[PDB]
């Protein structure tokens, strides 16, 4: 009888074969054309340090080329993110990578990891990511990898004619799943992997659900006793990139996997991000219990995690139980969770609905200050995380 | 180097090690905070097929002894649903077990499972089942075991409705990786008693899940590798299907997103196959890659393995006037006919709005709006409910005897 039923399934297989996925048409039915809200004279001065004088500056600088701005006839401004680059660029600012002793630096790999879903992780990776890209002063090179086959950060951060076709994903490239006769090379990762955003400075490495027959093709592979399936996301992806970055970002997902495994072998740091519920808490602290007896399996050559935080979540800040929560997080290991929350409001919930984040938001989309609030708190957060790269640096570079 | 990274590791472990999570307290934070919407006398006789008179014969038998009815503003009766599960054995039907029609049934063990996420599957399971838990006339005893760490089908007004009396609460995966007590034997009363629980459905119990069980695949991916036997897959079975089918006629296993040892359990233990596919097209592309990939997994299973008996797909949300959507199920009806299922479930608001309030299309009303929608909802999944009871029915007694 288990042969007729292996037949049929056979047979389901070979009917169906005739369809394949393709990922430039499902790209271009999530095509954004929502245009990302544009600054004023005093959001750019803010958003980069620049001063009234120098920004004036570099707008004359730029329009003696030609180019016009958008202004209304009474001289408000609408400045895009690449005319507020081009002005970076036209001021002289020497663009933090290319200054002095941190021009020789090894990047971060830095891992969003936990256990639980439906803990803000998906959604911190991509408000930091962003937050961190709006540093225009600096314009940190920023990478972040869908490393979820169940991801949508495609959708948050939408990747980009027809003449550059064809994209592939971080596993994509841990099997070689590219033409027989292409090269690995950096330009190939720049060309049809790694694809811009409506950020300048901020590339995105897109996940797909097909990407989860890795663990299949993986949980099957695991009767040969390998424990180097770990090395692949490192070998195959980052070193060919990391010459191109400041900062890389791994959103993994609610599991533990093979994946996830090459997710924790590449990365130099860990954050942790949970709710402060006690369901959220108590599943993130049996992850604790359980990540140095996996960490011990990774070879020698491993000499990773510079530092690991705790990044409270969805802190709803009046309701008693929650605050009780992370006061426990904060007494037990206190200095290794984060200071600064993100908090639960409606706004967070109108960027899932909207597939966005409150950095493509306007004011006028629902909530006059709940949208300034939770951009502040994001960027609050954002900071302290920088303080944290900044701290950890020089001893990251060996 | 990495020497201090992992002792730094082992001492945020062992700095947090007291705190545990108590699996009595966050259910009794999830208590249903209401009771079913009872029926009034239309919807008791809708679903139990008895005719007004015998309805009415057994409930003023019921009334002449202790218990008494309710109505509500009208005189009309409004019974609950524990009530009318009375007035069935109080009337003559029997229970479908009961029937010696069949007494010796090798319980129904379906198994929903896509490698693809948020395409609705949780959903179509606990709709499914309260829908076929609400057939009052046969009254079948089903399970719902949610083998998704992240599976909330415990909140979904499916409460583990237990006093407070009851010491501990065991997932499914406890059960398979022997976590309980040390001197205690895993016997029908113990999973009875921790393990399958009410749902305020009498005829329906509910294996939960938790995120802690994820740790499951750990405890395979070290066995896969020191060890190459595959005899996990046995677990789910072994450990916990074969003694409990002793008490139901049904068991519907929510699997997740992943291929996983965990879902390799799921696989085995089943008897049945249910892939819900929402009309999306790289939904149906994802879903087309796993169909892929599903043979050489179930070719590799040990050689005690008594087949499928059968496949349906089930095509979600729906959207009716979409011309993708509708060409991407026409093309799922096409390619794989006969096994693809007729009726296919909308993409209504209210299933939203059972998603934003933890229900079921069956436990809400009305006044959560709209109206005319959550009719067409409920009697589309009702229809969907049927036809998986006719393909039931059929392909029993080819699996009775194996
Ligand atoms: N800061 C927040 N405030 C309010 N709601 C949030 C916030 N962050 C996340 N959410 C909600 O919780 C859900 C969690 O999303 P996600 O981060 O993808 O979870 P996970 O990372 O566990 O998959 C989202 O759908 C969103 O609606
Ligand atoms: N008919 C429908 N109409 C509207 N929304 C739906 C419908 N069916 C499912 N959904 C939404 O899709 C989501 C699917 O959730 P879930 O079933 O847990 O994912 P998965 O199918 O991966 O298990 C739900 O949150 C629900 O809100
Ligand atoms: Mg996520
Ligand atoms: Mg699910």
């Amino acid at each position: 009888k288990r042969e007729q039923t292996i037949e049929n399934l056979y047979q389901l297989a070979q009917l169906t074969q005739q369809v394949q996925a393709d990922r430039i048409e499902i790209v271009l039915e999530e095509r954004r054309d929502e245009h990302f809200p544009p600054m004023s004279k005093a959001l750019m001065e803010t958003r980069s340090g620049l001063t009234r004088r120098k920004l004036d500056e570099a707008i004359a600088k730029m329009e003696e080329a030609g180019h016009q701005f958008t202004k209304n006839n009474a001289n408000h401004y609408s400045i895009s993110l690449s005319e507020a680059h081009m002005l970076m660029d036209a001021a002289g600012v020497p663009k933090f990578h290319e200054r002095k002793k941190n021009n020789e630096n090894k990047p971060w790999i830095i891992n969003v990891q936990n256990q639980k879903g439906g803990t803000g992780k998906s959604m911190t990776a991509v408000h930091l990511a962003a937050c961190l890209a709006l540093n225009l002063d600096k314009r940190y090179r920023i990478c972040l990898i869908d490393l979820d086959p169940q991801g949508s950060l495609r959708l948050f951060l939408n990747p980009q004619l027809a003449e550059h076709t064809n994209i592939y994903s971080a596993v994509d490239i841990m099997l070689d799943n590219v033409p027989d006769g292409v090269q690995v090379d950096t330009e190939f990762l720049r060309k049809n992997v790694m694809l811009p955003t409506q950020y300048p400075n901020l590339k995105t490495i897109s996940a797909f659900p097909e990407d989860a027959m890795f663990n299949a093709e993986a949980w099957q592979y695991l009767q040969n006793q390998s424990l180097d399936i770990v090395r692949l996301l490192k070998e195959k992806l980052i070193d060919k990139i990391a010459s191109d970055f400041d900062i890389i970002m791994i959103d993994t997902g609610p599991h533990v996997d093979p994946l996830v495994w090459n997710a924790m072998y590449a990365s130099n740091a860990l954050l942790i991000p949970c709710a402060a519920k006690r369901l959220d808490w108590a599943s993130t602290v049996n992850f604790f219990q359980h990540l140095p007896t996996v960490y011990e399996m990774f070879p020698e050559d491993w000499k990773g995690l510079e530092f690991v935080r705790l990044m409270p979540t969805m802190f709803e800040d009046d309701n008693k139980k929650q605050v009780s929560v992370l006061t426990e997080m904060n007494y037990l290991l206190g200095d290794q969770v984060m200071m600064a929350t993100i908090p639960r409001s409606r706004a967070f919930e109108t960027c899932a609905d909207t597939y966005s984040t409150v950095f493509d938001l306007t004011v006028n989309d629902f909530g006059k200050k709940t949208l300034a609030t939770a951009q502040d708190a994001v960027q609050k957060s954002a900071l302290e995380l920088e303080r944290v790269l900044h701290s950890h640096w020089s001893s990251l570079n060996q």
